[PDB]
């Protein structure tokens, strides 16, 4: 009981499931109603789960009531007292942030698209505050909401492409790690949802990493954005900025937003002759 300290226990009367839009360790994700009524997400622990499997839901449950802040999802409640137990979070329309920007190409201003990854940068800061450490840090795992604000989510995996290679080469898991994978996402949100890398394979990824390449300048992109997307990309741990310094920077970036005007160049892949 101690694990829910944070959070609300909601009665079983008061969900509605819909649509099924996903699926959980053990159970389904579904879409619903919250009572004037609320649109929610419902993840279930259905009948059978293991000891591991409630120990690791109720512990999720507890985090999420834990967290509040701005760019974190918002967990409405927890059914634990009833089977099938719930974690009820907030619903957006808008969805996962990867997709939302692919189908909006070219829509937001270079101060909308920074705004977001400031957003991002004050969650990853509070969670590595709190002690949490992601592991999955990616456009997939961010929603948006109708204000355009992010905020970071986990629904588990679908990600070498994200990952620090000191995660990959030996399981470190860190806020470092985080740090690696935010800069990925900056390089997601200035592309509009590209994906890391192109075509490369994951070993492909890994070789290219080890020798020394990284992820060229996003198009029409500020300079002071690309640099700091690069500085998270360093080899050695210890020199990746903190998610107070990449807060700091966004912010004071946004707050003297002359300094996005000057932009990175960009390598074109493809000569177009004209007179
Ligand atoms: C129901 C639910 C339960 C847990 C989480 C979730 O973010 N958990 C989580 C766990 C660890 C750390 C954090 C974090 F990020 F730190 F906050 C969040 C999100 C959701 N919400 C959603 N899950 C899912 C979902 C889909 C497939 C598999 N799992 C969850 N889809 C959504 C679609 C639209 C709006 C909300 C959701």
């Amino acid at each position: 009981q101690a694990v829910l300290k944070f959070t609300t226990e909601i009665h079983p009367s008061c969900v509605t499931r819909q649509k099924v839009i996903g699926a959980g360790e053990f159970g389904e994700v579904y879409k619903g109603m919250l009572k004037k009524e609320v649109p929610v997400a419902i993840k279930t622990l259905k009948a059978g789960y293991t000891e591991k499997q409630r120990v690791d839901f109720l512990g999720e449950a507890g985090i999420m009531g834990q967290f509040s802040h701005h760019n974190i999802i918002r967990l409405e409640g927890v059914i634990s007292k009833y089977k099938p137990m719930m974690i009820i979070t907030e619903y957006m329309e808008n969805g996962a942030l990867d997709k939302f920007l692919r189908e909006k190409d070219g829509e937001f201003s270079v101060l909308q698209l920074v705004g977001m990854l400031r957003g991002i940068a004050a969650g990853m800061k509070y969670l590595a505050n709190m002690n949490y450490v992601h592991r999955d840090l990616a456009a997939r795992n961010i929603l948006v909401n109708s204000n355009l604000v992010c905020k970071v989510s986990d629904f588990g995996l679908s990600p070498i492409r994200w990952t620090a290679p000191e995660a990959i080469s030996y399981r470190k898991f860190t806020s470092a790690s985080d740090v690696w994978s935010f800069g990925i996402v900056m390089w997601e949100v200035m592309t509009y949802g590209e994906r890391p890398y192109w075509e490369l394979s994951n070993h492909e990824v890994m070789k290219a990493i080890n020798d020394g390449f990284r992820l060229p300048t996003p198009m029409d992109c500020p300079s002071a954005i690309y640099q700091l997307m690069m500085q998270c990309w360093q080899q050695e741990r210890a020199r990746r900025p903190k998610f107070a310094d990449i807060v700091s920077i966004l912010d004071k970036l946004i707050r003297a937003p002359d300094s996005l005007k000057t932009l990175a160049d960009f390598d074109p892949r493809v000569s177009i002759r004209l007179p």
